[PDB]
């Protein structure tokens, strides 16, 4: 527990960290189509590390605003594109194997002497979404997972991985009571858990700069990759207006 108590107000903004980027051409990697990482600069501090998957018809791009946000506030985020091949959920789940693995092992010293490998979580957005549930359950190192409007034809997932779900209200592609709730309702009895819907948003909400997203995914990230418990508050007893459905368990409130 190292620097300034956090905020409603801190979160929404970049964090105190300068971000660099380094771009993974396709052609140095395989299993993903290379992507973007984003680390912390002017520092000799590891942060853990976060694996990001884009939509179906995205590449890296999409999340870039996410990517720089994470980062900003003490995390190595590598955003992934696709390979051409790839067709679903499961193939993304494969995706993000790659670009875990490829992180801890195999980027560059400056990104590695940047990153603690012990501490890692996922994200994905709709297709990416589901392949971050389907990864949470092939992978029990993982230590945080957050699902944006996640999309799949599958609806339980055997995983101990904390998972966030950030559904939206009017998503007409992967509507809630169909996607993001059963996903939530199906996860282990003790696995911690929350289930938040912004109000009126789309199934796209999540490529664009979002309050709400920045806020719970931040103390997400830093509740479970850093065992930073000052962010607890955040998930707790939640009285939030951008959300227009919040369910939680095992967030261990006080």
């Amino acid at each position: 527990l190292v620097g300034p108590e956090p905020t409603l107000e801190s979160l929404q903004k970049l964090g105190p960290f300068e971000v660099g980027t380094y771009t993974v051409p396709a052609s140095s990697v395989t299993g993903f189509g290379g992507g973007v990482i984003y680390y912390p600069v002017n520092t000799d501090k590891k942060f853990p590390g976060i694996v990001m998957a884009p939509g179906y018809t995205a590449d890296a791009s999409s999340l870039d605003w996410l990517g720089k946000h994470l980062a900003s506030h003490g995390f190595v985020v590598f955003v992934l594109n696709h390979l051409s091949k790839t067709d679903d959920a499961d193939a993304v789940a494969d995706e993000l194997a790659a670009g875990l693995e490829y992180l801890k092992t195999k980027s560059p010293a400056e990104v590695q002497a940047r990153l603690d490998a012990s501490r890692m979580g996922v994200a994905g957005h709709s297709m990416g979404g589901g392949g971050t549930l389907i990864l949470a359950e092939r992978d029990p190192s993982l230590k945080a997972a957050v699902p944006l409007t996640p999309w799949h034809t599958d609806k339980k997932f055997n995983t101990k991985v904390p998972v966030l779900i950030i559904g939206a209200e009017a998503d007409t592609v992967a509507p809630v009571s169909q996607h993001a709730l059963p996903f939530f309702e199906n996860l282990p009895k003790d696995t911690p858990k929350i289930y938040a819907v912004l109000c009126n948003a789309s199934h796209i909400a999540p490529n664009s700069n979002n309050a709400a997203i920045k806020i719970y995914t931040v103390s997400w990230f830093k509740l479970f990759l850093c065992d930073d418990t000052r962010y607890r508050k955040f998930l707790c007893n939640v009285n939030d207006p951008a959300l227009c459905d919040f369910k939680s368990n095992n967030l261990f409130c006080s």
